[PDB]
């Protein structure tokens, strides 16, 4: 019951969701190595929720 976005598919969803914000892929930590969208978006699936959390924060 994929879902999964790997590859250039979740990239083109980050680019598309996050717009000029950019994303990044790996969830800060500290202060388990380094897990984040590809595992949370890629390897299962995720939601758009999930998704927007590697948007970078919103500058001003």
């Amino acid at each position: 019951g994929p879902e999964t976005l790997c590859g250039a598919e979740l990239v083109d969803a980050l680019q598309f969701v996050c717009g000029d914000r950019g994303f990044y892929f790996n969830k800060p930590t500290g202060y388990a190595p380094q897990t984040g969208i590809v595992d949370e978006c890629c390897f299962r699936s995720c939601d758009l929720r999930r998704l927007e959390m590697y948007c970078a924060p919103l500058k001003p």
